[PDB]
């Protein structure tokens, strides 16, 4: 079984800013707060990401590789493919869109995935640990560019 799901994020920042960080595939620990460290050899269709885990989580590693990376339509895609986790077939989407919420324009962010539920946990469990993640992500994504905003007013 798989969990899919779709999670959705208002931003009070401009596209283009939002877009400058969730572009840069060798640098998720800009805002992804379980992130330490990042490297990518050679960001083009095929690269490869090392990522190095927070200090103290149960795992430390993971290795991801770039899907999709469309700085027209702002789309994101990316597949683990390993480390010392236990998330298995996991890949995900984020796209970013202009929006206008009370008067002033922002960004909304769009991030899907798709992973397998683990045989030792449920479908409900495996979507909700998931879910709280990206969450987590997308609050931080939005902390940190709204922050960036405040410091260009
Ligand atoms: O943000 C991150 C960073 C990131 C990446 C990873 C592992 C390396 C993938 C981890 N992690 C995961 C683990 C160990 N548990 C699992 O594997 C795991 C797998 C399936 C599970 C199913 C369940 F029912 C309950 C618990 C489960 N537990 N130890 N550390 C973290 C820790 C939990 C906070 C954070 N990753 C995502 C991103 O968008 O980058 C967003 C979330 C989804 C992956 C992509």
């Amino acid at each position: 079984s798989q969990c899919s799901s779709t999670l959705v994020k208002h931003i009070k920042a401009p596209l283009h800013l939002v877009w400058s960080i969730v572009r840069r595939f060798d640098e998720p620990q800009k805002y992804k707060p379980f992130i330490s460290r990042c490297v990518v050899q050679g960001l083009e269709v095929g690269s490869v990401r090392e990522v190095d885990l927070k200090s103290g989580l149960p795992a430390t590693k993971s290795t991801e590789v770039l899907e999709i990376l469309d700085d027209n339509e702002h789309i994101l895609g990316i597949r683990i493919v390993g480390g010392d986790h236990r998330l298995k077939n996991y890949s995900s989407t984020i796209s970013l869109h202009s929006e206008t919420i009370d008067g002033k324009t922002g960004t909304l962010a769009i991030e899907s995935f798709v992973v397998d539920v683990p045989e030792g946990n449920t479908k409900e469990e495996t979507c909700f640990f998931v879910e709280a993640l990206i969450q987590c992500n997308l609050n931080s994504l939005a902390d940190v560019t709204e922050r960036l905003q405040a410091e260009s007013m």
